[PDB]
């Protein structure tokens, strides 16, 4: 089989998810880590969710990237209806720029009726979410960031 991530397991445990929305954000965060992003608000990125990743009904995750020095990226995730809207934002030289808004449906990727079971049971269609999230957010964010910093394309 493919070996699962050690990190999702521990990150999910650290997250103390209360619903399907929390579970989706954990996976989103993991995908950012696997693409090289370094999160603020945690001492061991692979072991614990950032401090205040979940607050006031919204989610906030902040990162820097080793290939994007001179900037920071923020994901602001907001539940709207049955969807979660992921807003990607870039900060360079105290200027704030909007990069992407992505609509995600948790039910497509989370089995909410298996929330009280294992990580292997909670998430379904993992490669599908990874390809979607990377294709539609992570990679355009990196490209946008590289452009703004006047650097060559990473891919």
């Amino acid at each position: 089989g493919p070996s699962s991530p050690h990190s999702l397991e521990t990150l999910y445990q650290s997250a103390d998810c209360s619903d399907a929305n929390d579970a989706l954000i954990v996976l989103i965060h993991l995908l950012m880590l696997e693409s090289g992003y370094i999160p603020q608000g945690t001492e061991a990125k692979a072991l614990s969710m950032p401090e205040k990743w979940k607050l006031s009904g919204v989610y906030k995750l902040q990162y820097m990237h080793p290939l994007c020095e001179g900037s920071s990226a923020t994901l602001t995730c907001v539940p709207l209806g049955n969807l979660i809207v992921v807003n990607a934002t870039l900060k360079i030289n105290n200027e704030i720029r909007s990069v992407k808004r992505l609509q995600l449906l948790p039910e497509s990727f989370i089995c909410k009726e298996k929330l009280g079971e294992n990580v292997a049971n909670i998430y379904k269609d993992l490669q599908k979410l990874s390809r979607l999230f990377k294709d539609q957010l992570v990679y355009p964010l990196l490209a946008f960031t590289r452009q703004a910093l006047n650097l060559p394309d990473v891919f």
